[PDB]
């Protein structure tokens, strides 16, 4: 209760790189503010953002009534560290959830910056995780045309994991308290920098981590409705989704902004809403 005091009853941390990426993550966040009458605070690696997105997001903060903290945490050196931008911000999203974040903060959810948000966001505050210390939706099965590219269905994944979920990293709630209990954080920290001396290891960084790990770190697999992406998901079950993810398919190669557009009506609403805002800050300002 002092966490939804001091910092909202719905906690959203987000990681974006590029324009094509800021222009997403402020979607994602008008999304997320549509959908719900609780109080909402957006947490950011500042960092990887432009001067731009960071002198917009007090207008944005305004206009939609949301709080915002720029959280800028140095990668410590004992830590291997990534020379590829993209999993240096991978590693950002997954090994420091502990320390990223102030003690009073309760929970947090990750939320992907190419990610529309079609529910309250509190719902997913108050799902149960009975002791897990985060929760992710696993992979969909559902999309039967795609099974040649679902690799955890077979090789290593298969024989790893033993029926466990595989689970994808567009989205995911953490109880930081429960995370911090379980020294979660460190033992992430420790295992990835074990695990990547080999650098085939953590192909997909932030996604093959909790999945590697989800034996003695628990993960709270979440409802499957959660997350959907075409790529993996069926046409029929995207009416029960949650939140939408634009990811990747590795069949079609449908460029971002094209599947953005095909997959979600709304999409070009919150865009078209996001640049009438900009217009009218732009004159305000200059
Ligand atoms: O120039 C870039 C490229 C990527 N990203 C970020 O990198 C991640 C992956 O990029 P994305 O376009 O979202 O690829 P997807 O196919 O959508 O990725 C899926 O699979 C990844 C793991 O393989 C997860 O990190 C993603 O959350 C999940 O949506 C996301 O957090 C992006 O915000 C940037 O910020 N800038
Ligand atoms: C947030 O509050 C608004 C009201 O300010 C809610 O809007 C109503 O939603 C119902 C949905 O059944 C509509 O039938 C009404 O016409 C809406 N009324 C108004 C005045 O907008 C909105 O549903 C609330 N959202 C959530 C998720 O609680
Ligand atoms: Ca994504």
């Amino acid at each position: 209760s002092v966490s939804k005091t001091e910092h909202a009853e719905i906690n959203i941390f987000s990681v974006a790189s590029g324009h094509l990426y800021e222009r997403m993550l402020n979607i994602m966040m008008a999304s997320v503010m549509h959908h719900t009458n609780h109080t909402v605070k957006f947490w950011f690696i500042e960092q990887f953002l432009s001067p731009s997105f960071k002198d917009f997001i007090p207008h944005m903060a305004a206009e939609y009534g949301f709080k915002y903290e720029m959280v800028t945490y140095k990668w410590p050196h004992w830590l291997r560290q990534q020379k590829e931008k993209q999993r240096e911000i991978w590693g950002y999203k997954i090994l420091f959830l502990d320390v990223l974040f102030p003690l009073s903060l309760d929970k947090v959810i990750f939320v992907d910056a190419d990610q529309i948000v079609r529910t309250d966001m509190y719902d997913l505050v108050e799902h149960p995780l009975d002791g897990a210390p985060y929760g992710f939706a696993p992979m969909c099965d559902s999309r039967v045309e795609m099974e040649g590219y679902r690799f955890w269905k077979t090789g290593y994944w298969a024989n790893y994991l033993k029926g466990k979920p595989y689970h994808i990293s567009a989205l995911y709630v953490v109880d930081l308290q429960r995370f911090r209990e379980l020294a979660a954080g460190d033992r992430l920290r420790q295992q990835y920098h074990a695990l990547s001396a080999d650098p085939n290891s953590l192909a997909n960084l932030d996604q093959d981590l909790p999945n590697h790990m989800q034996f003695t770190i628990p993960i709270a697999t979440l409802p499957q409705e959660w997350l959907w992406c075409e790529t993996w998901c069926s046409d029929e079950t995207l009416k029960d989704a949650r939140t939408i993810d634009l990811c990747n398919n590795p069949m079609t190669k449908e460029p971002k902004l094209d599947r953005a557009r095909r997959q979600v009506p709304e999409w070009t609403k919150y865009d078209e809403e996001i640049a009438e805002l900009a217009r009218r800050v732009r004159e305000g300002t200059k």
